[PDB]
């Protein structure tokens, strides 16, 4: 019990956070990052 209920992202924060973020290939660096991206990058395009 130290942050979000024990790992507190210190001991085991990639777990969400790392290897998670692109165990494949385009889920979280180029999966995530493209999907949330696509948005603010029009905000940046647009205005």
């Amino acid at each position: 019990g130290s942050d979000k209920t024990l790992p507190d992202q210190g001991d085991n924060d990639n777990w969400w956070t790392g290897w998670r973020q692109w165990i494949p290939a385009g889920i979280g660096v180029t999966g995530v990052v493209i999907a949330v991206i696509a948005l603010f990058a029009i905000a940046k395009f647009v205005f």
